[PDB]
DNA sequence: TTGTGCTATGATATTTTTATGTATGTACAACACACATCGGCGTTCCATAGCTATTATATACACAGCGTGCTA
């Protein structure tokens, strides 16, 4: 890929002493640039990883290059452990093994020969966006090499940690912009959209008595919101689209999944029914809308599914949210001549989350994408299959919505 | 004088996910007495070769049955 040379320029330039960060997509090949400096340093190089899945990706790109098997490729896990040899190797570590306080399985002294030894030379952290912590600063504080590299996608944070990134590790190099890598490959169009819904009277007044985050639980069990989900649903279900529906809260998202009645992923769920659900939104054609959580969307990024809404949502994680909603835009690459993303922001009107869900839209308007507001798309009201339309069940909701006010 | 409000820290309240020690499910073999071993056939059809009854004649000998005399 172009920009990669266009990475791989720097390292060109002057070769020995050198660190930064290049910014490139989840879509991209970093690690297939994360190869090629492995090519040119030939060094023990280690990758920081937070997830075995990424560690086992490393080791396929190792595969592409060449050897894994030979004792020189290392493996650090709390599994298992691999030797090691100088002049050459490559091993993928994870941040809460090296990190530690004093637990301990009898695999620290492992890392501590990998750092004792001081077998070291090419640094590599994947994802610097969540740098910013101690555990991290003491991973740097107890690593020292010649030349560092770091591998992220984004690094939005309301923390004002990120510019101590600069000479923790390096000032950024190199920062692609995401439209003209979407002029280079068709990345999925990024249309950002704000669903604006009415707010009922009797939720308005709950909800303006109530507060902290026990008011999200009457802005998101809005019957207009669920009105406008169904419309959104069967909508995309008439365009032959799937449909990923993303929530903060766990409660709402088993709310909106039982009442959908779609399968639903969050936490403290055995693998095994993750696993089927996603062989069953991968292969049948009848699973066209799923709901995850954080869970879902950290561990693993679908390609399929153009249609992205949004009804929960927590206070200043909205960069995180704009993160994991580029994280699913650009998992979706195949180069069509149409491909049209569409995001939908589930707000309703004199909210105290609307006003959030704006800074991650002023996030997206930061990256480049197309934004626009949407009040009402015709076509709702002749949908007689929507619920809490009846001001009974309105009611039945209201003193649902209630209940669950009373059981927290 | 006493009550009320913002900066900042202090403490208090949520959330996701790594491995870990204990629990649960499942193998394995296995220990040492409990026990074991040892000894100083019936039934039917076909080709085969022997084997059945008879006589003309002499000789001599034994065996079973019948016709006639005597007396009680």
């Amino acid at each position: 890929r172009p920009y990669q040379e266009k990475s791989l320029s720097k390292m060109f330039g002057n070769g020995r002493a050198r660190s930064g960060i290049i910014v490139l997509p989840c879509g991209a090949g970093k690690t297939l640039v994360g190869i090629t400096a492995a090519c040119t340093i030939k060094k023990s190089v280690i990758v920081l990883c937070t997830s075995s899945v990424s560690v086992m990706q490393w080791r396929q790109q190792f595969l592409x290059x060449x050897x894994x098997x030979x004792x020189x490729x290392x493996x650090x896990x709390x599994x298992x452990x691999x030797x090691x040899x100088x002049x050459x190797x490559l091993v993928v570590s994870t941040y809460s093994m090296v990190a530690n306080x004093x637990x301990x399985x009898x695999x620290x002294x492992x890392x501590x020969x990998x750092x004792x030894x001081x077998x070291w030379g090419f640094i590599i952290l994947d994802e610097v966006h969540v740098v910013p912590a101690a555990m991290f600063r003491r991973v740097v504080s107890t690593i020292a090499a010649h030349a560092k590299l770091g591998l992220t996608a984004t690094l939005v944070r309301e923390d004002d940690k990120i510019g101590d990134l600069n000479f923790l590790i390096g000032p950024k190099l190199y920062e692609a912009n995401w439209m003209e890598l979407s002029q280079k490959g068709h990345i999925a169009n990024v249309q950002c959209a704000e669903v604006w819904c009415p707010m009922t009277a009797e939720f308005y007044q709950e909800y303006l008595r109530e507060t902290a985050r026990k008011r999200m639980l009457l802005y998101i069990m809005n019957p207009t919101k669920f009105q406008a989900c169904q419309f959104l649903i069967q909508y995309h279900e008439r365009r032959g689209d799937k449909i990923i529906v993303f929530s903060d809260n766990v409660y709402a998202l088993q709310e909106y999944a039982l009442k959908m009645g779609k399968p639903f992923i969050y936490g403290s769920t055995p693998q095994q029914e993750r696993m089927n659900i996603l062989q069953n939104f991968q292969y049948n054609d009848q699973i066209n809308t799923i709901f995850l959580s954080k869970v879902g969307d950290t561990s693993i990024d679908l390609p399929e599914a153009t249609c992205l809404i949004q009804i929960s949502s927590h206070y200043g994680s909205r960069r995180q949210e704009a993160q994991r909603l580029g994280r699913i835009l650009r998992a979706k690459r195949r180069n069509d001549e149409g491909f049209n993303a569409f995001f939908y922001s589930l707000v309703s009107k004199d909210t105290q989350e609307m006003y959030y869900s704006t800074k991650r839209q002023a996030f997206l308007v930061d990256q480049g994408y197309a934004f626009k507001v949407i009040t009402h798309l015709h076509g709702m009201e002749n949908i007689p299959n929507l619920a809490y339309a009846s001001p009974r069940e309105r009611r039945e909701l209201l003193q649902e919505v209630l209940l669950k006010n009373e059981e927290a």
